């Protein structure tokens, strides 16, 4: 009756001092739908085209090459069919408010008063319930990982649509 979106981003990079998303953009969009405790398998998957290099650092983290975006839709191209696959939802996202500021700034971008996706998803930062779950502890998405015998062995490079996976199992583990 109720879904859940378990979503992750691969950007350009993001900026240490200011908003995190300013000049940078969602190069993959992974999604994935929970619905009743169950992954659904219907899920949303983009890799899009950034029109800007991405930042060494960030190449390090998911090692989507420049190349590989050229021919990739541009968010403007996804937009839609995003917000219906989110709409009202809960979104579960680890660092929640990093993914979520990328989005807004996107949908921002589209000059076409796209409101704010919290007010028209719930929007759960899994970071934020996992430090509450271990306080004290190491709470990245891999070290959830080992805490709940997840397999993150294919997660050498970062990607959206395996670390949304990823953390749908973490995350239905951690609320089972
Ligand atoms: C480090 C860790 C992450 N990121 C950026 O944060 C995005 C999301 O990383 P993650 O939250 O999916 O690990 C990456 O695509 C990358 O652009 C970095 O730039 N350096
Ligand atoms: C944002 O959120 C990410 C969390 O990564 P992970 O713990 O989900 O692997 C960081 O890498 C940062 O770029
Ligand atoms: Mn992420
Ligand atoms: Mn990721």
């Amino acid at each position: 009756i109720t879904r859940q979106i378990v979503l992750d981003t691969e950007t350009t990079g993001m900026n240490q001092i200011g908003a995190h998303y300013e000049g940078h953009k969602i190069i993959e969009i992974g999604a994935v739908e929970v619905v009743n405790r169950r992954l659904t398998g219907n899920n949303f998957h983009v890799y899009l085209k950034p029109d800007r290099l991405v930042d060494p650092e960030a190449f390090g983290v998911h090692g989507i090459a420049d190349e590989f975006l050229l021919d990739k839709p541009t968010f403007a191209e996804v937009a839609d069919e995003f917000m219906d696959y989110i709409r009202g939802a809960e979104l579960v996202i680890h660092n929640a408010a990093f993914d979520i500021g990328f989005m807004d700034y996107e949908f921002s971008l589209l000059k076409r008063d796209i409101p704010k996706t919290n007010t028209f998803c719930k929007v759960t930062d899994s970071l934020a319930v996992a430090r509450k779950m271990f306080p004290g502890k190491r709470n990245s998405l891999d070290a959830l990982c080992a805490r709940y015998e997840i397999d993150n062995s294919k997660r050498t490079l970062h990607g959206a649509l395996l670390d949304a996976q990823i953390l749908a199992e973490v995350y239905l583990a951690m609320t089972g």
